[PDB]
């Protein structure tokens, strides 16, 4: 099967205008007329994104700023940090935009310093990039690829599983972060085995959604498993997990076994499974 | 479309990495005196003989595993495997590279490799906190280093990036080549996924700053890890339109074309391509003889 739908923080991309980045002089001029999206600590903003102008805030963009790009008509739009009086819907554009600004300015509050040699560092090319303030080097926004899969049995059942400490009825896919030195398709099968205890075939990848809480994208596959194989958690965070036949998903989602809003990859990756 | 027809190298084999013993300390310490030992240079080479990295004994080095070791996970035998970081005598026997090399190891011996020269250089680069600035101290087998400050654990990091084969759906597609490269030098596009951005939009944006096109259709082909430092590399291929011309915004690359799938396999057979255990070499090799 495949995703039936884009899923929903991957719908456009933005005009991200990488070329100014380094261009002080462009970024200066285009803030008179630029707008602004403010988030709170969490990630919060007001609401369609508000985009307010820039220039009520400063004659330049400030340190602290992150520039977003362009928005259709060619204005600069930049993202800041700031005490307001949560993602977790929106038009495609704004979306992308929160997405954009969540991750940016999470991993700025993240990075003020240098893991290397524990320097601080200073914000610079639009936001997208922190220096090294000894050493002049580059620090560069993270992004922790992790994986979401959905096993099956190449039919009519699959597995959904509860996490120790999820609420009773509230099961979903399995997800790990990728480790160093291993594939997509290696770390599906490891943390399967880690979290159900199955050994997987036939790894194949769906979609991807950007995942800012604070800094993941979420790369979505689906996997065969082999249902005689009995589970076990002992190695993983699963409390319980079960195979589900397509007519319980199919009725879990029309609403009891509770699955993720569709924000999350994982409720695009069981709809478009449960009604293949 | 097509799909891969080899599993990228580096890709091959999956690492019993026993990750319940990396939160054992007792265990790890019990394994140490009869563990192995893997010892990589600064620039992430190993002794290899018979395609096979050298398995040292561990207790050699100490009674215990030392703070910068990081635990590999189990080989033959019930046995633990480690690696650290030493200076290796460089006149007493070949010291051979992943990048260079690779294709000489065994599958198990390559994982190994690739896990570890990941590690070290990480723990070589995480020593502080980003957060706050506060000294870190390794744990966990080498696999977290932890905020001496907060007790905030920090995890090694991998940061993903796209490579892509554009292509006009038929018999052409697009290869180019950086500006710090030979003449004749051509390669897939290739850059790191950005903040906010999902996989598919990010090949989109990146294929759009080197060489101007608008593609659709980015379907992934598969992945190899990239430890040159800290990478894995994600394959994809998309649609362009060679009726849209290059632009060569970003800077990056210095030319480009459209080649045949008969340039292509040429070249391969031999524009050059190199032999390479990058998953690029794969991607085109995939798509010249699909
Ligand atoms: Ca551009
Ligand atoms: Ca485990
Ligand atoms: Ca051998
Ligand atoms: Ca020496
Ligand atoms: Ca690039």
């Amino acid at each position: 099967f495949r995703l039936r739908n884009i899923p929903l923080l991957s719908r456009v991309g933005l005009d991200r205008a990488d070329e100014l980045r380094s261009n002080p002089e462009e970024l200066a001029k285009g803030w008179a007329e630029a707008g602004l999206i403010t988030l709170d600590v969490r990630g919060r903003v007001n609401i369609q994104v508000v985009i307010e102008d820039a220039a009520r805030i400063g004659d330049q963009p400030p340190e602290h700023a992150v520039f977003l790009g362009r928005i259709p008509g060619g204005r600069h739009v930049w993202a800041v940090r700031a005490d307001l009086d949560d993602l977790r819907l929106f038009d495609d554009t704004s979306a992308a935009l929160l997405a954009t600004a969540m991750a940016m300015l999470a991993w700025h509050d993240n990075a003020g310093y240098s893991p290397v040699d524990g320097s601080p560092t200073i914000p610079a090319k639009g936001g997208w990039v922190r220096v090294n303030s000894a050493t002049g080097q580059e620090e560069f926004p993270r992004t922790d690829p992790a994986i979401i899969c959905l096993v099956h049995d190449g039919g009519d059942r699959a597995v959904l599983g509860r996490q120790k400490f999820w609420p009773e009825r509230m099961f979903s896919l399995l997800a790990g972060f990728v480790e160093a030195g291993e594939s997509l398709e290696a770390c599906v099968a490891r943390e399967v085995a880690e979290e159900v205890g199955l050994t997987v075939t036939d790894v194949q990848y769906l979609g991807s959604q950007p995942w800012p809480f604070p800094r993941s994208i979420m790369l979505g596959f689906h996997a065969i498993g082999d249902p005689s194989q009995p589970f076990a958690f002992n190695d993983g965070e699963i409390a319980e997990a079960d195979w589900f036949t397509r007519a319980e998903v199919r009725s879990a989602l029309e609403a009891r076994l509770m699955l993720p809003g569709s924000i999350s990859i994982a409720r695009e990756i069981v709809e478009s499974w449960a009604y293949a």
